[PDB]
């Protein structure tokens, strides 16, 4: 599609990130409020999630199992929600500094950028230990995505690029994505295609798979987008920070 469409959601102050489940729930982390927020696929009546203790909640990620999981960027934390729970659970990470942005793959594991240590980390399902990324020259690294084969994806915010780690691998490959500014947020689809806010330039750029062109999505009016998501039907959806909206592009 050419026309964005904004979401019906209510009283946003500066949202940060963006989760889309299989069910195409939209989850909203509402960075200025403390709180995270959903709306139901064909509802215009937004729900809080009955998170406690946040202090301006940065990216959020769901899994299968409708799990919630928040990285608590202000209390150096990342908390989980079942489905259906009013009790939330504090991870086991340790050492965060300002976390930015999270990603679960299917076997459970979360993957949490460490902005404020230039680091991302890596906890298992069923570990109280994590493990560093070997990733390499890392600056404020604020957004991260994992695909089915392992891959995880980082924007590295000040360094102006995007980088990528095979599964298993100790060398990560910088994507050639052109003239970005503070990229903040990316998403991976099914094909393989990246998505990333490049907030400082106001839009959303794509790179298709094996493609060295990036592509600008068709959005409009937006200002320093920070997060974006993108579903099995390849719609895009990009909290749209600086107008206090989540906008979502059909594909």
């Amino acid at each position: 599609s050419n026309t964005q469409t904004v979401l019906p959601f209510t009283g946003l102050n500066t949202p940060s990130g963006v989760a889309v489940d299989s069910a195409g729930t939209v989850y909203v982390t509402d960075k200025g409020n403390n709180r995270v927020v959903k709306l139901a696929a064909g509802s215009n009546t937004q729900t809080v999630l009955p998170f406690t203790g946040l202090n301006t909640p940065s990216g959020v990620a769901v899994d299968s199992a409708g799990t919630v999981w928040v990285t608590d960027h202000g209390n150096n934390r990342v908390v989980k929600l079942a489905a259906g729970s009013n009790t939330q659970t504090v991870l086991p990470f340790t050492g965060l500094n300002t976390p930015s942005g999270v990603a679960v793959d299917s076997a459970g594991t979360v993957y949490v950028t460490d902005k404020g240590n230039n680091r991302v980390v890596k906890l298992a399902a069923g570990s109280n230990t994590q493990t560093v990324l070997p990733f390499t020259g890392l600056n404020t690294p604020s957004g991260v995505a994992v695909d089915s084969a392992g891959t995880v994806w980082v924007t590295d915010h000040g360094n102006n690029r995007v980088v990528k780690l095979a599964a298993g691998s100790n060398t990560q490959t910088v994507l050639p994505f052109t003239g970005l500014n503070t990229p903040s947020g990316v998403a991976v689809d099914s094909a393989g295609t990246v998505y990333v806010t490049d907030k400082g330039n106001n839009r959303v750029v794509k790179l298709a798979a094996g493609s060295n062109t990036q592509t600008v999505l068709p959005f409009t009016g937006l200002n320093t987008p920070s997060g974006v998501a993108v579903d099995s039907a390849g719609t895009v959806w990009v909290t749209d920070h600086g107008n206090n909206r989540v906008v979502k592009l059909a594909a």
